[PDB]
C-alpha cells in the first residue's frame, strides 16, 4: 500500500510529445492497485518514474519519465490523478534552489511548513498562481524569487513568520 | 513507515562536531522511531536518519546522515541505521561513482540481481572486497566508477548486466 510514497498533482496526466517514449496502462479498480505496480516494478520494459490513475475509464498509465522529462507534457483533466516517484524527483538542489521541487515540507529546525494556499498563520502574497512553475504546492520548500537562503516555506507556527529548510545541495566541493 | 528509509544493519553514527543536535528516547521498536521522524513532531530539526539501538531499545534521531561533514559510520553489532531517502542524493554526478541511493530495477525494467549472490550470474564483487562502495542489497551501484553511470547484475539470466536508469544531477532545470 505505497500510494502515499508519490508526490500528487491533481487533475494531470502527462502527454507523449515524442513518438519515441513508451507507456504501459491497465484498466484496474483503485489508484493503490497502481502505485504497488510502480514501486515494485513487475512487468514493466522500463523503469517506472510514474503513474496516473484515470477516474473515469479506471486506468492506469506507468510511465518511464514525469512531469520533468524532455519531450513530455502536463495535460489537464478532471478525471485524472498523477503520481510521480520521489526517487526520479530530485532531491537535492542546484545554486539557489529555483527549480527545487522536491516535497521536504518542514523548516531548519522542525517546524512543519504552513500551506503557500493559506493565510494562516500567515498572510502574504504568494500566491501560487501569481508564480506559475514554481510549484508552490502544498506545503513544500521553494525558493521561488530566488533568494539567498534557498528554499523557505511560512511557518505553521505563528511566532515564526517562516524559514529556510535545510536542503542539501546536490553538489558542493 | 520504516521502507521509506535505507537501512545499513549493524551500523550506527557518532558525531564529531558535538553541536549538531541530537534527541533519543527509549522506545519499543525500530518502526516506532521510523514515525516519529517521518512526521518529524517533538524534534527540533529535520529528522534525516535515526538509528536503533536493539540492546537498550533506544532510538536516536538525527538531523545529518551518513553523507554529512562532521560524522562516522561505525560498526555495532546491536545498532541499525535508518537514512531518509530525501536526504540520500538520488542523483547521479558524472560516471556515479558516489551513488549511494536505494534503486534496484535496470533501465528497461529488469530486477536487480543482489550482490551478496552469484545466482544466475557469477561474479567478482562480493561487499567486504569492495568497501568503501556500499555494494549492499541490490542497488544499482557503480563500483569501478565506469562510463555510463550505475549498473547491476540482473536477475534475467539472458542478460548479464545492464546500466540504470538513474537521472544526472544536471538532467532538469
Ligand atoms: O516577504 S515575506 O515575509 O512575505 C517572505 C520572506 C522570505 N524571504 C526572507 C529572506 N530569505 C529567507 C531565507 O532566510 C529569502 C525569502
Amino acid at each position: 500500500n505505497t500510494i502515499h510514497e508519490f508526490k500528487k498533482s491533481a487533475k494531470t496526466t502527462l502527454i507523449k510529445i515524442d513518438p519515441a517514449l513508451k507507456i504501459k496502462t491497465k484498466k484496474v479498480n483503485t489508484a493503490d492497485q497502481c502505485a504497488n505496480r510502480c514501486t515494485r516494478n513487475k512487468g514493466l520494459p522500463f523503469t517506472c518514474k510514474a503513474f496516473v490513475f484515470d477516474k473515469a475509464r479506471k486506468q492506469c498509465l506507468w510511465f518511464p519519465f514525469n512531469s520533468m522529462s524532455s519531450g513530455v507534457k502536463k495535460e489537464f483533466g478532471h478525471e485524472f490523478d498523477l503520481y510521480e516517484n520521489k526517487d526520479y524527483i530530485r532531491n537535492c538542489i542546484i545554486g539557489k534552489g529555483r527549480s527545487y521541487k522536491g516535497t521536504v515540507s518542514i523548516t531548519k529546525s522542525g517546524i512543519k511548513c504552513q500551506p503557500w494556499s493559506s493565510m494562516i498563520p500567515h498572510e502574504h502574497s504568494f500566491l501560487p498562481s501569481s508564480y506559475r512553475g514554481k510549484d508552490l504546492q502544498e506545503n513544500y520548500c521553494r525558493n521561488p524569487r530566488g533568494e539567498e537562503g534557498g528554499p523557505w516555506c511560512f511557518t505553521s507556527n505563528p511566532e515564526v513568520r517562516y524559514e529556510v529548510c535545510d536542503i542539501p545541495q546536490c553538489s558542493e566541493v
